[PDB]
């Protein structure tokens, strides 16, 4: 049993660390608007859309119930760029950049919750 503010308390600095990585973290910071992009197949192709900013919203409000459920959020967004965006693109590269800084964090994090 995790509670939502424990969970809040451990996970909100991981969350954190990565809109700190800037210029790296913005693409990510908002959902993804293929309107504005010019994208239109975008919805097609990434049937699960995430983002910080939807993640953060569900730490806020407790809609995790254990942490895992947040580490497959962020993956969730990670996957998305990687299979929308060619991997010689900026925002892939900035995606596997997000995805290293969380993957050196997140254990001993996880390692304390358990
Ligand atoms: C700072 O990094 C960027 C800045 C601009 C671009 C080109 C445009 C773009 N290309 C973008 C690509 C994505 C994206 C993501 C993330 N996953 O699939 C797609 C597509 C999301 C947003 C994207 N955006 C929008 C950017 C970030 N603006 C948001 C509004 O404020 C100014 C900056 C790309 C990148 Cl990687």
């Amino acid at each position: 049993i995790f509670k939502p503010e424990e969970l809040r308390q451990a996970l909100m600095p991981t969350l954190e660390a990565l809109y700190r990585q800037d210029p790296e973290s913005l693409p990510f910071r908002q959902p993804v608007d293929p309107q504005l992009l010019g994208i239109p197949d975008y919805f097609d192709i990434v049937k699960s859309p995430m983002d910080l900013s939807t993640i953060k919203r569900k730490l806020d409000t407790g809609q995790y119930q254990e942490p895992w459920q947040y580490v497959d959020d962020i993956w969730l967004m990670f996957n998305n760029a990687w299979l929308y965006n060619r991997k010689t693109s900026r925002v892939y590269k900035y995606c596997s950049k997000l995805s290293e800084v969380f993957e050196q964090e997140i254990d001993p994090v996880m390692q304390s919750l358990g």
